[PDB]
């Protein structure tokens, strides 16, 4: 609370003020232990700063360093602000201006615009952008989707190298492994027999541990995608389990299910399910929908697999989720049917956090560059005091700024492997997200589950998607559409909500936009992918992404500042209320002297129906090009409860049915 | 004992007799589980057999299947004889003839010669030759020496792939890792910090576990070589330790020390030793001898490393050996100074079993193809009964046959990776070994430590080396010398014993041989590398390689048949003697009623001075081109005992100071 106007002030005392001078320092840096020149700013950005020192220097408002809260600034200090010899060299304002120049380069007016908006907290860029923008090999991308190159030792080891090379320069991996022959399958070259996915997973697991994002930075982070017909699927879903059989676990990796609809139909019908090695039943992962169902059903009748009860796999899935939070669940058919990248081929995975849905092949590794809008920044006390409104015009404007930022990032990015460069330059996807939906609903006096909250949510996502496609259409008018625009749904006038067979809310003129996209193209294949903001929401001091709060009281004790405000205002905030928060996980339901309106506004995620979560997720999904990282939260978790959650999500047409399952 | 004329007879009953028909069966084989045609004989050998059926068929003596003892035949049955559907398809005679044709091809007379000699047990070929000769991709090599390609994620992962590809098709790896920067070392590309050798070792460890020699055959087997100046050396030598700190161990790998003389001098002088990351002190592994000492000493004075007490490392080395049997010890300077491959560059490792000393680089992976001579087969009861002599003329003849076999193997071999093919075709090294030295000494009534045993040992190795270079000189007269002959010691008339500055024993005419080699060349850079024969001595029913017996009684109970013979002959073999063998680890020292001559002849390895072992090892070493796998055996192991063993070996000029240390 006070710690901000203390710990920040101490940083000011221990850091140089003048931006161009912190830049000189970073640039002229020499690694003392080896005597090697180790510039922390690229030649390009250094020269830009030198040729514009007065302007950039004078544009910076250091007062804005106090926009950051205690843990927010401590997050920046620990991992974001550049360091010289373990001592922090940058102030937050300097980080921001460095990022702004790293994205925009010689376009100083665009950089100044981005500096102001970010320092004023209208939006931020994902962690690797904050870390690396304007440094010598700026790897600003967060996401890589990697295709297992071939069912062969050569292809497995080439993929492993690729993952190592990507993991070296920060970034999470989603890796699909559907094509790897399962246990017991014949090996012709040596007349041997395969031990299947696990011993292969363990190699990748060790690589994730080894290659810690650049040398003592962060352990490698890989999600693995598998379709539930793969014969190794029972051991795959348990890769994170805590209990014995150590040689069969891979605890540093995350399992994710790439679920076809057929699996869900067989589960609800109480039918059979057939497990195949991909060698016995080829092509299953390279088709989807009815075409998949026809092929699967044929392979099944031809006796090419091993049949079991579907609900046997289901119960095992549900068990692993209860225990480990994993595996994730992403619906293959929804992803494929409702993707603007469908003209590229069949999409075979999502990513580490289940928000990216992009096409990947042995020669093309999908990449994404992310940023999130701070939704609370667009609340304005109305033209009379007392009432608060939402500035949708400003949000539209900011999302357009951010779209343009993320395009610049594509072009200014350093790619770890050639497969990433090829993919990104061809299709140019981007990922806009949000943070502080919860804060926004609170500030505006809208309970998460209210009809008003439901409407705001819809109109916020409509405007972000509309803004991003409008900006992307603008860029295509200047620079041409992305290489692979023609043949795409968008080229035919088919936008995300159309693929859900829905009319848009209509806060914006979609027909003019469609006419414009059909005529001129768009510069980006995809624009929307709301992400966890697990670090960046911490920096800006908002609740992560689009989830309700998990607790009105975290840990240093910190109480929901909107709730705190209310309590003192009602003359009820005392010691007796603080006690009923430290033990009560931070809940205010049932509490003696508390207005009903506060109980409705400050429900914990554990007190909101997951049916409401799914509904609002399905609502916003119609304006998400890609997917979003939907955690599900269950207090008293049972199979029938879990089951209804998955099936409700599935029948809503969600792409990401579940990220983590959070429990207790 | 009787089990042979039982279990073999049952095999006869369950297998087809006619060779060409077992061949047809193997060739026409279809993998039932996939319906894939899976021929177990190459087109080439199949056609050779078909065009020569009467001759090959009729050459085979199936009575010779009874040359194999109980565990000997069980070893063949379990892992060597080809199988159709888990049922054994080959008889031992068929395996032999297949091998003979796999090596010799269209030269039927050479194949028949090899069939007779092998079936009569004059020699055998290493396991992968027995497994793969005459199959479709015959990978007949046992040894690969792999260079870590570069101190970079790219080079580390390329090396890992290479090891995977080699491990796929059977064969042990020696991998040198001297060039990998140690813990804490700077990483420029990401401004990070290295975690050193261990987390990298763990990746290779997992690969060894994964890639089990062709799919459920044998776990991968890698030795890692490191020079003791590397800064990670304390954790490296403990990679096999049993106790806690699991993330720091690599239990499926074998550590080996590549020791420069300087280390040994500093240890005995009670001096200092400096640990370097190879980045701070480049080139140490790419020189040896005085040149190394000059460079090392300069880097040391320039303050480029971390100094400790040498005997601190020494005591740690000695500790790990006591506990784990490892690390192995191979002297870099001896290897390099006394190698015919010295014109190639500096040799940076030995191999899995410490017998191969061959040059390797990022583009050249050294390979070796091995065979062993059964030394007991050359004992002849002299021209009067009663006295036994040794047929050195026959040994010379057989070693010439074997030399020619191993050359053919070079040319007929399937290479797993291109680096192996390049190396082997350029330099063509080969490795002859021996088995049943112990049996030979017993049969002839020579105790292992006697002056007579000492002399036989010398003259046996002189004749094998002489024979092999004579045969290799012959091949160079037909086919030209190996590509890299010129510049080599041998090209200058310098043979192994010369590099020890010694005169040969002189049982053979070395001057005529030298004149011939200098004039015509030799076809092979190296010819001698006596190996463990850990499996193949089991097949032939002899004691492994050149070691004394470990026990006059193994496990089924089996007593030293030469000792048993003696006891019954002296009318002392009874129950009271069998009891003093089941408990006494199989020793006959001190025993009440046993002649002194038997006590001297049937000493266990645990009862022979390791000074005698080292002496006889140093004696034969003068006729070994490469090195040999010298296990050391210590009953009551202490630091001062271990220390004298290492230093005695070192001062003798041994290359392989120690393979395993065997203890208790
Ligand atoms: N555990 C284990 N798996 C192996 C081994 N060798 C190959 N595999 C696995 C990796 C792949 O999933 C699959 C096929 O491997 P490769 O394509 O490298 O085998 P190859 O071409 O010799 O035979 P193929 O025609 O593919 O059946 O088998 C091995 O030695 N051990
Ligand atoms: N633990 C860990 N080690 C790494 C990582 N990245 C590289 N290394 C190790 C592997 C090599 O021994 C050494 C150098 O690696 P690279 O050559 O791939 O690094 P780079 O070229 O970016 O920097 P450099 O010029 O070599 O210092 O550092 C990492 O992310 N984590
Ligand atoms: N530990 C991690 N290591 C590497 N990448 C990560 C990690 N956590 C998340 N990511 C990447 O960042 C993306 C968005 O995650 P998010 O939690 O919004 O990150 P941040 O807020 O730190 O930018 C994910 O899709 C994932 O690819
Ligand atoms: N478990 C193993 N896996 C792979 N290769 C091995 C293994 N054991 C030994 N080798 C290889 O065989 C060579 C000689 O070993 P040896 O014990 O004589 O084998 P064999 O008698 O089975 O032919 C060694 O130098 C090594 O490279
Ligand atoms: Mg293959
Ligand atoms: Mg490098």
């Amino acid at each position: 609370t006070l710690a901000a106007r203390i710990a920040i002030s101490n940083l000011h005392k221990q850091t140089t003020k003048q931006f161009s001078k912190v830049v000189e320092d970073l640039y002229r840096y020499v690694n003392a232990a080896t005597g090697k020149p180790a510039p922390m700013i690229s030649d390009d950005v250094y020269n830009i700063v030198m040729e514009n020192k007065d302007k950039l220097n004078s544009a910076i408002v250091y007062d804005r360093d106090f926009q950051y809260s205690y843990f927010g600034f401590k997050t920046l200090e620990r991992s974001y602000l550049l360091r010289i010899n373990g001592q922090v060299a940058e102030r937050p304002q300097h980080l921001i201006m460095r990022v702004a120049l790293g994205i925009h380069g010689r376009d100083i007016e665009a950089a100044l615009e981005t500096y102001n908006l970010m320092s004023l907290k209208y939006f931020t860029h994902a962690s690797p952008t904050l870390f690396n923008a304007g440094t010598p090999k700026p790897q600003m991308s967060s996401c890589f989707l990697v295709a297992m190159k071939e069912d062969s030792i050569e292809g497995i080891y080439d993929t492993l190298k690729e993952c190592a090379l990507i993991s070296k320069t920060a970034g999470g991996i989603g890796l699909h492994i559907h094509n790897i022959r399962s246990t017991g399958s014949y090996i012709a070259g040596t007349n041997g027999t395969s031990n299947g996915l696990i011993p292969m997973i363990r190699v990748f697991n060790n690589t994730a541990r080894y290659v810690d994002q650049g040398g003592n930075k962060r352990p490698g982070a890989f999600a693995l995608y598998l379709e539930p017909w793969h014969a190794d699927i029972f051991d795959f879903i348990d890769i994170r389990k805590n209990h014995g059989k150590e040689e069969i676990r891979a605890r540093d990796l995350f399992p994710a299910l790439w679920i076809p609809d057929l699996f869900m139909k067989r589960v609800e019908e109480n039918g059979t399910w057939t497990l195949f090695s991909p060698t016995s039943a080829p092509g299953l992962s390279d088709c989807y929908g009815d075409e998949f169902e026809a092929l699967y059903t044929r392979y099944e009748k031809e006796g090419r697999g091993k049949t079991i009860k579907a609900q046997k796999l289901w119960y095992s899935i549900l068990e692993a989720q209860t225990e480990t939070g994993t595996p994730f669940v992403v619906y293959k058919d929804a992803c494929n049917r409702k993707s603007n990248q469908k003209n590229l081929g069949v999409i075979k995975s999502s990513n580490l956090c289940c928000e990216i849905v992009e096409y990947s092949a042995p020669d093309e590794t999908a990449v994404c560059n992310l940023a999130s809008v701070a939704l609370p920044a667009f609340i304005e006390t109305s033209e009379d005091g007392k009432t608060s409104t939402y500035n949708f015009k400003k949000l539209h404007e900011i999302a357009k700024v951010v779209t343009r930022n993320l395009n610049r990032v594509i072009d200014r990015n350093y790619y770890p492997v050639e497969e990433a460069r090829k993919s990104n330059m061809r299709h140019r996807p981007i990922a806009l997200g949000v943070q502080g939906l919860a804060d926004t609903f609170m500030l505006l006096r809208l309970p998460f589950d209210s009809e008003e909250a439901r409407l705001l949510n819809i109109q916020i996502f409509e405007t972000i998607y509309h803004a991003s496609m409008e900006a992307s259409c603008e860029l295509a008018q200047k620079d041409g559409p992305y290489e692979t625009f023609q043949g795409s749904p968008a080229s035919q006038g088919i936008l995300q909500f159309d693929m859900w067979d829905q009319k848009p809310y209509g806060m914006w003129d979609w027909d003019t936009l469609r006419k414009d996209i059909m005529k001129h193209g768009v510069r980006n294949s995809l624009t929307m992918a709301p992400m966890p903001t697990a670090s960046t929401s911490q920096i800006l001091g908002y609740n992560e992404c689009f989830e309700p709060v998990t607790s009105n009281m975290y840990s240093f004790q910190v109480v929901n500042p909107y709730l705190l405000r209310d309590l003192v205002d009602l003359g009820i905030w005392d010691e007796g209320m603080k006690q009923y928060l430290i033990t009560q996980n931070g809940s205010i339901q049932g509490l003696p002297n508390v207005p009903q309106e506060l109980k409705d506004l400050y429900k914990t995620v554990w007190e909101i129906s997951q049916k409401t979560i799914i509904n609002m997720a399905a609502d916003r999904s119609v304006y998400i090009d890609q997917s979003h990282s939907l955690n599900l939260f269950l207090r008293a978790p049972t199979m029938g409860k879990l089951t209804s959650m998955h099936f409700y999500g599935w029948k809503k047409g969600l792409k990401t049915g579940m990220y983590y399952l959070r429990t207790q």
